[PDB]
């Protein structure tokens, strides 16, 4: 299917057993979710964006369902204002930009 | 054209006579450029990002060529690591996300 950009491209995801809404974001290298618990080891990281930087925890090999399809990759967790699905997971679903 | 997302979706733009690089960003409502000179008056705007909020200058009705296509719209100028083409201008080109 085709997703329009007249509105924010927000989709439902399932991660860590929880259902959430998240923004499909071609301008994000990585996926960043509002603070939550995830299984396994993690390492601290600083990620930068428009307002400056925030400290997050990086969990690797985390499974996520997006649009029902199951993908796996790195997920950063911390005080982000909204959940963001980055290119690292978008590629796994075969997403492209077209015009 | 079709753009995959294994690397950052960077395109060439032309604004105020100058060629620049910019990131195609579906997760951005608006277009934000690094400090530069633009004609006309500006008005104040606060935009929010991952790191919080920042003051930018809002210039309305600015012509930009993106991939040689002319768009005319609002451009925000302020502190940013990268020029960002947001949904306001991506919609003028007819960009969609597809999988
Ligand atoms: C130039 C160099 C430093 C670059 N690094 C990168 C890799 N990096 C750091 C990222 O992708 N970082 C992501 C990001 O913020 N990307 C950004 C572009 C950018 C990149 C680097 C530095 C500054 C801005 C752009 C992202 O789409 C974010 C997503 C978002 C949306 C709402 C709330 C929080 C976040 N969009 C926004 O910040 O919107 C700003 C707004 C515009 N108009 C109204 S609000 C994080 C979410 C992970 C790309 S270019």
């Amino acid at each position: 299917p085709q997703i329009t950009l007249w509105q924010r491209p927000i989709v439902t995801i399932k991660v860590g057993g929880q259902l959430k809404e998240a923004l499909l974001d071609t301008g994000a290298d990585d996926t960043v979710l509002e603070d939550m618990e995830l299984p396994g080891r993690w390492k601290p990281r600083m990620i930068g964006g428009i307002g400056g930087f925030v400290k997050v925890r990086q969990y690797d090999q985390i499974p996520i369902e997006i649009c029902g399809h199951k993908v796996i990759g790195t997920v950063l967790v911390g005080p982000t204002p909204t959940n963001i699905i980055g290119r690292n997971l978008m590629t796994q679903l075969g997403f492209t930009l077209n015009f």
